[PDB]
C-alpha cells in the first residue's frame, strides 16, 4: 500500500475507534447472518439465532472486540506486522483452525459495516485502500498457516 493508502485505512478506522464494541456486534452479527457455519466456531454462543439475541449477547459483543482490538494493532503497523500476525496465525490456525476463506468473508463483513456506517470515509479510495490492507492481513496470514501444517 502507498502511505496515501494507510491514510486512508487509519482514517476509517478511527471511527471504529469511537466506538469498538459497537462496530464489532454489527461485523460479528453481518458474518454470522451471511455465513451461519462461521457461527460454529464459537462455542460459547454458537447457539445464538436472531439479531436481537445476538445484539444481547455479552459474550459476542466481547468477541468483537477482541477481533477489531487485535485487527486495528495490525492495521496501524501499515504492513510490518509479522510480530502482531505470529501469535494469531498459531492459534488461528493449530486451535480454533480457522479456514483462509472465513477471513475472506470476515473481511467482506469489516467493509459491508464501514460502508454502510461511514460511507463519506469510505468511498472508493478508502474502500479500495482497506480491501488492499485487508488481503495483505490474508495473504500474509496464509503463509504463517502453512509455515505452521495448517493449509487452510
Ligand atoms: C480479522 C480477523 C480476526 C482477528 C484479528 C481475530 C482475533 C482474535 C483474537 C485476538 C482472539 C483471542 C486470542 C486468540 O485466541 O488468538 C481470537 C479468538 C478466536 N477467534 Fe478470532 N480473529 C479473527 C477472525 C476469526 C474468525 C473469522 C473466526 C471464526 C469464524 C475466529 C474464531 C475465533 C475463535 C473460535 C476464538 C476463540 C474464542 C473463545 O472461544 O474464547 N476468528 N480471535
Amino acid at each position: 500500500l502507498s502511505e496515501g493508502e494507510w491514510q486512508l485505512v487509519l482514517h476509517v478506522w478511527a471511527k471504529v475507534e469511537a466506538d469498538v464494541a459497537g462496530h464489532g456486534q454489527d461485523i460479528l452479527i453481518r458474518l454470522f447472518k451471511s455465513h451461519p457455519e462461521t457461527l460454529e466456531k464459537h462455542d460459547r454462543f454458537k447457539h445464538l439465532k436472531t439479531e436481537a439475541e445476538m445484539k444481547a449477547s455479552e459474550d459476542l459483543k466481547k468477541a468483537g472486540v477482541t477481533v477489531l482490538t487485535a485487527l486495528g494493532a495490525i492495521l496501524k503497523k501499515k504492513g510490518h506486522h509479522e510480530a502482531e500476525l505470529k501469535p494469531l496465525a498459531q492459534s488461528h490456525a493449530t486451535k480454533h483452525k480457522i479456514p483462509i476463506k472465513y477471513l475472506e468473508f470476515i473481511s467482506e463483513a469489516i467493509i459491508h459495516v464501514l460502508h454502510s456506517r461511514h460511507p463519506g470515509d469510505f468511498g472508493a479510495d478508502a474502500q479500495g485502500a482497506m480491501n488492499k490492507a485487508l488481503e495483505l492481513f490474508r495473504k500474509d496470514i496464509a503463509a504463517k498457516y502453512k509455515e505452521l501444517g495448517y493449509q487452510g
